[PDB]
DNA sequence: GCCTCGCAGAATCCCGCTGCCGAGGCCGCT
DNA sequence: AGCGGCCTCGGCAGCGGGATTCTGCGAGGC
């Protein structure tokens, strides 16, 4: 079973991190990650670098356990390692001064909301879990990276309900026949824009260097080499750009982003003649959030979709 | 004696949207 | 002067499971 906070009392990891800074229950269901799941209360858990990680937030700090095999007190390079997934060098209140401000409805969002954060995900990781997460809503997505998971990823342990498992590596989705398999599983087309966004990592991109590469990379070079993989458009594209390769100038732009301008921010499309889903569209509000907030408005977008969904 | 209220069951919407199909702009050369 | 076709636009629609939202059916009792 998922440990508890009375399970193994010398079996977690503190490391420091405010309330007021990070929320857990605002920010992992919401569309950011797809291998996390709630049991207990204040609990979340998934998979990363073939380790499982078990997340709870107190007042002022963040707890961590780890199942792999036998032992406890995770070592500090893991702990480096979460504190990269979670920008625990970033300071999120100076932000929240800065738009309140400058604009005073994300204030009024963050009346109630103190922390809604953004992580930094491994590039295959966070890319393969954001191919089948195109017009889909969360609960199916978790789901459904988390049956691939079991279908092609290293199991680690039947954890009392369902076993764990590491992310499928990138030499088990590059071969043939998988888009039927994974549609057999339930990916639906996704299945398709997995495979074609497989075998072209390692057989016509340049293999894993060529996507590592990006993470130092500029930004609208690496935006538009993500988006010549097949499936993988400018909302997810700046996904991997925002939470994998530590691009704080991206906003993911979806069907909540724009009911909220269109409800109140009453932003539209001026130089675009529509106002429906569009790169000229998504560019355009793109924009307009950089200039009326500043570089990291991914961020506030992060904040902004978590207001949205909880809602 | 039929019509208000409940009530179970389909229909459709929806969800963190890309690939392909219409379309102007830019070149093309009669 | 005459219209063909490369290049980023705009509009859906493909894939499932859960919510709404309709959509017809029993009891009734004024």
């Amino acid at each position: 079973g998922h440990r508890t906070l009375a399970s193994t009392p010398a079996l977690w990891a503190s490391i420091p991190c405010p309330r007021s800074e990070l929320r857990l229950d605002l920010v992992l269901p919401s569309g950011q990650s797809f291998r996390w799941r709630e049991q207990s209360p204040a609990h979340w858990s998934g998979v990363l670098a073939d380790q499982v990680w078990t997340l709870t937030q107190t007042e002022e700090q963040l707890h961590c356990t780890v199942y792999r095999s036998q032992a406890s007190r995770p070592t500090p390079d893991e702990l480096e390692a979460v504190r990269k997934y979670f920008q625990l060098d970033v300071t999120l209140a100076q932000l929240y001064h800065h738009w309140g401000s400058v604009d005073s409805h994300f204030q009024e969002v963050a009346q109630k909301f103190q922390g809604v954060r953004l992580l930094r995900q491994d590039p295959i990781e966070c890319l393969f879990s954001f191919i089948c997460s195109s017009n889909n809503n969360i609960a199916r997505i978790t789901g459904m990276v988390e049956r691939l998971c079991q279908a092609f990823g290293p199991r680690l342990i039947q954890l009392d309900d369902v076993t764990y498992h590491g992310f499928p590596s990138l030499q088990a989705l590059a071969g043939p026949e998988v888009e039927a398999h994974l549609r057999k599983l339930g990916l639906g087309y996704r299945a398709r824009y997995v495979s074609a966004s497989a075998r072209a990592i390692l057989e016509e991109q340049g293999g894993l260097a060529w996507l590592q590469q990006l993470r130092e990379s500029s930004y609208e070079e690496a935006h538009k080499a993500l988006c010549i993989l097949p499936g993988v458009g400018t909302q997810v594209a700046d996904c991997i750009c925002l939470m994998a390769l530590d691009k704080p100038q991206a906003v993911p732009v979806d069907v909540h982003m724009w009911h909220i301008a269109q409800r109140d921010y009453s932003w539209h499309p001026t130089t675009s003649q529509a106002k429906g889903p569009s790169p000229q569209t998504n560019k355009e509000l793109g924009n307009f959030f950089r200039s009326l907030w500043g570089p990291y408005a991914g961020w506030a977008q992060a904040v902004l979709f978590s207001a949205d969904l909880r809602q």
